C-alpha cells in the first residue's frame, strides 16, 4: 500500500560530495527550528497574509518537483496509485505523516476529489512554538506541496485546504483538494500562489 | 573522515512519525529549486541586502544547533576534533562539502583562526541560475552557519566571510573565520545577525 521503498531507491546521500539527490533534484536537510526562525521574521516583518504567501509558493514548487519524479515511475501505475507517490514523497521528506482517507481520481478526465489525514507536521509544531496557537491553520508550505504536486500530476489546478490544523488546536490536520472551480472562493486562494 | 562516520550515525528516519532527526533537532529535505525560488522572491521584493540577512540569520540558528549536537559527543575529542563536527554536519546536511585547511582552535583560551574550502555550495548554484554571476558573495545562509556553529562553540562572537565565492565564478569558495575583534569591519558585520 506504500511506495516508500520504491520511491525510496530515488534518494541518494553523498557524504563524499556534501549533496543529497530525490531523484533528479538537489535537496539539503535545514532544521524546523531554522525555517521556524525565518517565518517568525516574515510574519513580524511582512504579515501573516504575506508570509503565508511565501511559504505556499515554496511548498507549491516543492510539490511540482516531485510531481516530475513521480511521472518518471509511471510505467504500470493506476491514477490513484500516481496520486499516492505525493504523500509518500512528503513522508520521506520528513515533513509529515500523510494517510490518504479517500481519493477520487482520474487523470484523462480532468477528475479530482482528495481527503487526507495529517499526523505529525511540523510547520504545525514549528508555528506553535513560535507564535503560539493560531486562528488559522497554518500548514502553509504543506499545503503548497498537495496543490503543487496534484496540479502538476492532472495538468490542472487542484486546490488544497486544511479542512482541520493541529495549528489551531486540534489533534492533527485534515485536508481536501480539488478542482478549482470547485471552491468558491478558489480565484481567490488561487492568487496566493502568485509571487507578484 | 571518522567525523562524517560518528556523526551520521546521529541522523535517523523516522517514517512512522513521519520524522527526520539529526540528534535531537528535526529535520526536512527541502529541495534547493524551492529555496532557490524563495531566495528570488525575498531579493525581489525586499531587495539583496535584507535577503542576505534574513539567510544569514537562519543558517546561524542551524549552525547554533548542530554545536549543541557536537558538545553531547564532546568525549576524547581535541577542540579541533569538536571544531571538526561542524563542516562534518553542514556536508552531511548536504548543503556544501567543507575542507579545513588551517584551524588553530583553544576554547578555553577564546584561540580561534579558521580557514576553509568549499566545494558544490548549494547557495551558489542556486544563487547563480536565478540570477547569473553576482558581485560580492552569495553563500549567506552557509556563512551564518559557520558563524553560528563556531561562535556557540566558542562561547564569543566568531564571525565568517568568504574571500572567495563560486557565486562571483570562482572555482571554489575560500571561508575565513576569526573573533569579532579581528575584522575590520566586525561591527557592521555583527549587525547582518540582528533582526529589525
Ligand atoms: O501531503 C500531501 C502531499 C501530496 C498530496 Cl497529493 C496530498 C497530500 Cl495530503
Ligand atoms: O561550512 C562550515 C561549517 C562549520 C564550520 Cl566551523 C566552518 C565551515 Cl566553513
Ligand atoms: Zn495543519
Ligand atoms: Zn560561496
Amino acid at each position: 500500500r506504500d511506495g516508500l521503498s520504491n520511491l525510496a531507491r530515488r534518494l541518494r546521500f553523498a557524504m563524499k560530495e556534501g549533496s543529497i539527490w530525490l531523484g533528479e533534484q538537489r535537496m539539503i536537510l535545514l532544521h524546523t527550528a531554522a525555517l521556524g526562525a525565518l517565518r517568525k521574521e516574515l510574519v513580524d516583518t511582512l504579515g501573516m497574509e504575506r508570509a503565508r504567501g511565501l511559504f505556499m509558493r515554496m511548498g507549491f514548487h516543492s510539490g511540482v518537483r516531485d510531481a516530475e519524479l513521480a511521472k518518471t515511475m509511471r510505467s504500470g501505475h493506476s491514477d490513484f496509485g500516481m496520486l499516492e507517490m505525493g504523500p509518500c514523497l512528503h513522508t520521506i521528506e520528513g515533513v509529515v505523516r500523510v494517510t490518504p482517507l479517500t481519493v477520487d481520481i482520474n487523470i484523462a478526465a480532468g477528475v479530482y476529489h482528495g481527503e487526507f489525514l495529517w499526523e505529525d507536521s511540523f510547520e504545525g509544531d514549528v508555528h506553535r512554538q513560535m507564535f503560539g496557537v493560531a486562528q488559522a491553520p497554518v500548514c502553509w508550505m504543506q499545503i503548497g506541496y498537495a496543490t503543487g504536486y496534484t496540479s502538476a500530476l492532472m495538468g490542472k489546478t487542484i486546490l488544497y485546504r486544511e479542512l482541520e490544523c493541529v495549528g489551531c488546536g486540534h489533534p492533527h490536520c485534515r485536508i481536501l483538494g480539488k478542482p478549482l472551480e470547485q471552491w468558491e472562493d478558489g480565484e481567490a486562494e488561487l492568487a496566493l500562489y502568485q509571487p507578484d
